[PDB]
């Protein structure tokens, strides 16, 4: 049966205009039309409170009509029905986000209530091959603590571009035709009825997944111990530690993989901070990230509704045995939010926004000693919990 969403949200949908969707089918504008006008009929609290808005974009922007025009869900169907789209010769995804942020959500156009739930949607069928670059302006969005939903429709966008812009790789959605968008009505309600929120006092399963390569202390014999402090002063950011709050793991990989301990093997952050001391390096230098990840996947986190961390570190680069990119993959599918820091100049970043769950959750940092300088960014990340709010009826 149907899906609802009760949060009160403020939600702005990014309507492609460009001239590639009239010329595929005269008829895709408004089977896009009827997504959004179910998109207005699955949220609850629309027209009781909870708004809508819709830009255009293509060849620069239009605004259909902000938040603070129509004051029900009928009336929001007609604006939407009513758009005329100026199909441009162009497609200017990041002009487009840009608007949003400045224009949209200002108290002029109906925003500016941290009471509600910002959430963008985006539509496209094909890429940002104009104006300014997407990333940059989705950066500054979801700063502001906005949800970024994007959909991609045929062959012509590149869901890399649609993974920078989305709070998270998952947040893309992606279908083939637009007689196929109703495939995704589900998904899209389910994704904004997120609502993501830090908490350390909330449960979590945090597994640390750290390079353990001889090449760490080559350069200071000290720099093992910095990770080790690293991931103790993590573990003390939490509030409670154990089966009844956030547990805690630790893998190694240098040229294999391998568990140093799981997540009920220890409850006080005492004993996990310990347990944690216990841990050596290895004498061979390789960084097995891939069997690192593999390893978190099948002996961790089905060891134990909580949410599931992955904290990745390396000083290098993938040595081959294992595929990074599909053991995170993997795991991302099984809900499972990935963080990737990398230290000093051996290390690929292409690589850790590859495992990251988006390139936001992807830190650097040239030596061990400066690792503290990140604390508090990924402690943010690792106490972040995002919790579905999406029924029936």
């Amino acid at each position: 049966d149907a899906e609802e969403c009760d949060v009160q949200a403020d939600i702005i949908v990014l309507f492609d205009d460009s001239s590639s969707i009239q010329y595929d089918n005269k008829e895709n504008y408004q089977m896009m039309k009827d997504f959004v006008k179910e998109l207005v009929d699955s949220f609850t609290t629309v027209g009781v409170g909870s708004q809508f808005g819709v830009v255009q974009f293509s060849q620069g922007v239009k605004t259909a009509f902000p938040l603070n025009k129509f004051k029900t869900k009928e009336d929001i169907k007609k604006g939407i029905q009513d758009m005329v789209p100026r199909n441009g010769g162009q497609t200017e995804i990041g002009t487009g986000l840009k608007h949003v942020r400045e224009n949209s959500f200002s108290g002029a156009e109906g925003g500016g209530n941290p009471d509600k739930q910002k959430i963008v949607i985006l539509m496209t069928d094909g890429k940002s091959n104009a104006g300014a670059p997407p990333q940059h302006e989705a950066h500054k969005l979801k700063a502001e603590g906005v949800t970024v939903i994007a959909i991609g429709i045929g062959q012509g966008f590149v869901k890399t571009e649609l993974e920078q812009i989305a709070t998270m790789k998952n947040y893309v959605l992606t279908t083939n035709s637009f007689s196929e968008l109703s495939t995704l009505l589900k998904l899209v309600i389910d994704l904004a009825c997120e609502v993501c929120v830090v908490d350390c006092a909330g449960h979590a399963d945090i597994a640390f997944v750290f390079d353990a390569s001889s090449s760490i202390n080559a350069n200071n014999p000290n720099n093992y111990q910095l990770m080790k402090n690293f991931m103790k002063d993590i573990v003390d950011r939490f509030n409670k530690t154990g089966p009844d709050g956030t547990q805690f793991a630790v893998v190694t990989f240098a040229d294999r993989a391998t568990k140093q301990f799981g997540l009920k093997d220890y409850s006080s952050k005492a004993d996990i901070k310990g347990a944690i001391d216990k841990v050596t390096p290895s004498i061979i230098g390789q960084t097995a990230i891939g069997d690192g990840l593999e390893n978190a996947r099948l002996e961790v986190f089905p060891n134990r509704e909580v949410q599931k961390v992955v904290i990745l570190l390396t000083d290098g680069q993938n040595n081959g045995h294992k595929s990074p990119e599909h053991e995170s993959s993997l795991l991302r599918k099984e809900g499972v939010v990935i963080v990737a820091i990398g230290v000093g100049t051996g290390f690929l970043k292409s690589e850790l926004i590859n495992i990251a769950s988006s390139e936001e959750y992807v830190f650097t940092t040239s030596s061990f000693d400066k690792l503290s300088k990140i604390m508090e960014d990924v402690v943010k990340l690792a106490c972040m919990s995002c919790k579905p709010r999406a029924h029936k009826k």
